[PDB]
């Protein structure tokens, strides 16, 4: 056990995007073996959120990613202590953002402790103009480098005005204990904001994760 067929989250989140500073927390659930999850999030400061929410998303854990048993799973093993990660998010216009999560396990309920800071987001651009739709589902590439799992994904976001607005992640995975590591492998992603008011004060998100090898 430990890892349950269905589990929790809340999780914080405290941020800034071009010093413009925020905090939004939530709650959801979902299963991890089915790599599926979902969640409530509230704008608790900053509100109105004066940039596109879909920059946050992929922020709001890689134990919801259904792994075959045939491809070690770095995320599952690393509990009940937990793990951490970091990213940097690079937009092709120069907009970068910085994330951290610290997750750990309270009973079937996992806590996320996450920094969120971007800056040099063009005035006109996609991001402070809100002209985002969605992220397309992706394929992150996971490799080991010196003794810890990186994860690697070129990103695109959907503009309302047709076209995309690529970035690219660039994840390291950091276990609390020792386990064993993996072979190069991928994980196909799909994020989707299910609902949202009107300036985002409440959204529902929702994400779907497998893994594949070969
Ligand atoms: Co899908
Ligand atoms: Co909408």
């Amino acid at each position: 056990s430990v890892i349950k067929p269905d589990m929790k989250i809340k999780l914080r989140m405290e941020g800034a995007v071009n010093g413009h500073p925020f905090a939004i927390e939530g709650v959801g659930l979902g299963k991890p073996f089915e790599g599926k999850q979902s969640m409530d999030l509230k704008v608790k400061e900053g509100g109105p959120l004066p940039f596109a929410y879909d920059i946050l998303t992929t922020v709001f854990n890689r134990v919801f990613a259904k792994y075959p048993e045939n491809i070690v799973d770095y995320f599952k093993q690393s509990f009940p202590e937990g793990y951490s990660w970091e990213r940097s998010m690079n937009y092709e216009d120069g907009g970068i953002c910085n994330a951290t999560n610290d997750i750990t396990l309270d009973g079937d309920c996992y806590i996320y402790e996450i920094r969120f800071d971007g800056v040099n987001f063009p005035a006109n651009g996609p991001v402070m103009q809100k002209r985002t739709v969605k992220w397309e589902p992706s394929t992150e590439k996971l490799y080991v480098r010196d003794g810890v799992l990186k994860g690697d994904v070129n990103m695109a976001l959907s503009l309302e005005g047709g076209g995309h607005y690529r970035c690219d992640f660039k994840t390291t995975y950091k276990a609390k204990k020792v386990v064993q590591l993996p072979d190069y492998h991928f994980v196909d992603h799909h994020i989707e904001i299910k609902s949202h008011d009107k300036d985002y004060s409440n959204v529902n998100l929702h994400e779907h994760a497998e893994a594949h090898s070969e």
